[PDB]
């Protein structure tokens, strides 16, 4: 499910 800006999809690994 969508729940990021743009530069948090990054901030998950």
């Amino acid at each position: 499910v969508k729940k990021f800006p743009w530069w948090w999809p990054f901030l998950k690994k």
